[PDB]
């Protein structure tokens, strides 16, 4: 009755496994993962208390090459097979992917002692933005810094925004090369590079004011252009590794808090805090409720997040509105109509409230960023265990889910034929988002307590975006001056591109070339340039 010989030989077997000859090794080094991951799953598959998890052959890596080119096709095939709830391993992680309404309320609903965005996003955004914001402090931070920025997002401020914004599209189309309509009437443009300029010069103008605006007229531009290399997903699977755009990320990072520094504490010196922007505004109000205040630096830090937070997503979505416009004749013309009417045939100024009675013009960008929604996906990292309702699933700490607003945007069981641009699927419902009921604080302000709207370019619950009004006030005052000074029209051949998914935004792939034409080719725009 020996199994004592047995036992012998898995030791024998250990020592001869260590003496293989390295062709040999190798190969068990890699055939042994490669081998145990596959069984693992169908192992993993017979749980019930887990989703179905999309089958994969390379361990570590996942389902990372397709969801990374093609999220939306990816989620759709695993809808398919799988339903509304699925996982797939990417990069050594589980997501966990709830598609639809119900995923919509799962994840950005979801307690705070469940989820966490901050250790899914904070390794990405702190060495971008720095320390002490957004991410890099508790949840009940970051809401008071939300609150904080919201007070300078006010309807008054946007009043006195919408001006200075219009000043700068106006001084892009005088000075910019890319149109100079004083000496030109025609010309072709890649709307990718057009659009994040005419981005960061309209918001650096409004929110950061005109000594950072006249920044950027310098060589310190190429600054905010190093920090946005930091800001992509490489980072998102390496936070760091040393390579050199991450230390000009790091220098930029400093370079530009230190210039927000410089002015922050000359005003303070000078007394000369005013309302102008939003400088002005966390100077002023930048004090938790526990009475703590913010430093100099994370004041500076809060204020690169934000502005981030608005570039990127801004420049795709006014990329797109150029791009879909470009094949429409028909809805330049009917926008060029609302804006002869809503200002008198153009004798009247544009003011905030005159952007509000141009239905069509926000109804072209509500319907952009329906198509465009320019984040496809949005991560939490599960904290504790949590339970599916109505099933026996449970998704344990450890784990993210992903939340893809986009994905149903484009699905037609609730927008009909979704992948028609139709601005007029707005009609009676121009506004940039609507609460359908019950309210609720986060420390933000009143948000929509339900998110299950099948649209939500803006996200919901603790994590929504608060720039929403912002943005349709900067993409409002931005397409009405195109639209009242250009039309324009593809290259022969050309038509919309589709979106590039490898980006940190669904932006167009490019180049997404544009030619345009002056409606009045004489009109002359005022003021001194060199
Ligand atoms: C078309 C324009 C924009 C879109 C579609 C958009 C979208 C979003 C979305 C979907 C979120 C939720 C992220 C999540 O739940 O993980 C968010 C958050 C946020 N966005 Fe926006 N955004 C836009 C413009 C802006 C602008 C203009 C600003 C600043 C002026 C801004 C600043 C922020 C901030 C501070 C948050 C809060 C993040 C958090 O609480 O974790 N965004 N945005
Ligand atoms: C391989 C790919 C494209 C994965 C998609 C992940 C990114 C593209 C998205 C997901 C999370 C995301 C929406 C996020 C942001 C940009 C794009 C991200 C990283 C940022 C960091 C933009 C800056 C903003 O201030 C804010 C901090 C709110 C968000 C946070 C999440």
């Amino acid at each position: 009755s020996i199994v004592g010989e047995a036992l012998e030989y898995v030791n024998i077997g250990l020592s001869h496994f260590l003496a293989l000859p390295l062709a040999q090794r190798i190969s068990l080094i890699i055939i042994i993962p490669f081998i145990y991951n596959i069984v693992w799953q169908l192992l993993y598959s017979l749980r019930k208390d887990r989703p179905p998890l999309v089958f994969y052959w390379i361990p570590w890596v996942g389902s990372a090459v397709v969801y990374g080119m093609k999220p939306y096709e990816f989620f759709e095939e695993c809808q398919k097979k799988y339903g509304d709830i699925f996982s797939f391993v990417l990069l050594g992680r589980v997501m966990t992917v709830y598609l639809g309404p119900k995923g919509h309320e799962f994840v950005f609903n979801a307690k705070l002692a469940d989820v966490s965005a901050e250790a899914a996003y904070a390794h990405l955004t702190t060495p971008v933005f720095g320390k002490g914001v957004i991410y890099d402090c508790p949840n009940s931070r970051l809401m008071e810094q939300k609150k904080f920025v919201k007070g300078a997002l006010t309807k008054e401020a946007f009043k006195s925004y919408v001006p200075l914004i219009a000043e700068e599209v106006y001084k892009y189309f005088r000075d910019s090369k890319n149109f100079r309509l004083n000496e030109r009437t025609t010309g072709t443009i890649d709307v990718m590079v057009t659009q994040p300029e005419m981005t960061i010069f309209t918001a650096s103008r409004s929110l950061l004011g005109k000594e950072m605006r006249a920044k950027l007229d310098t060589d310190f531009a190429y600054l905010y252009s190093d920090l946005d290399k930091g800001f992509t997903p490489i980072n998102f699977v390496f936070p760091n590794l040393p390579l050199e755009h991450y230390r000009k990320r790091d220098h930029a990072q400093k370079a530009i808090s230190g210039t927000y520094m410089s002015l922050i504490k000359e005003r303070r010196k000078n007394n000369d805090i005013q309302d102008r922007d939003l400088i002005d505004s966390l100077m002023k109000n930048s004090t938790y409720k526990d009475g703590v205040k913010m430093t100099d630096q994370e004041i500076a830090n809060l204020l690169i997040g934000v502005l981030m937070g608005g570039q990127h997503t801004s420049a795709a979505t006014s990329a797109w509105i150029l791009l879909h416009l470009a094949e429409r004749p028909d809805v330049q013309q009917e926008l060029y109509e609302e804006q002869m009417r809503v200002l008198d045939g153009g004798k009247k100024e544009l003011t905030y409230d005159l952007l509000q009675e141009m239905p069509l013009l926000n109804q072209t960008i509500k319907e952009t960023l329906r198509m465009h929604h320019p984040l496809h996906s949005l991560f939490r990292k599960v904290m504790k265990d949590m339970h599916v309702p109505n099933t026996s699933y449970v998704i344990p700490a450890g784990y993210h889910v992903l939340v893809s607003p986009g994905y149903t945007h484009l699905r037609d069981e609730y927008f009909p034929n979704a992948h028609q641009f139709n601005i007029h699927r707005w009609n009676n419902d121009s506004a940039s988002s609507y609460s359908v009921g019950e309210e609720v604080d986060y420390g933000f302000g009143a948000i929509s307590k339900g998110v299950s709207s099948p649209y939500l370019p803006f996200g919901g619950g603790r994590h929504r975006c608060i720039g929403e009004h912002f943005a349709y006030c900067q993409l409002g005052v931005l397409m009405s001056i195109f639209i009242r000074t250009l039309k324009w029209h593809y290259p022969e051949g050309k038509t919309v591109p589709p979106p590039d998914f490898t980006s940190m935004v669904t932006l167009p792939t490019g180049p997404a070339k544009i030619i345009w034409e002056k409606r009045n080719p004489e009109q002359k725009i005022g003021g001194r340039h060199h």
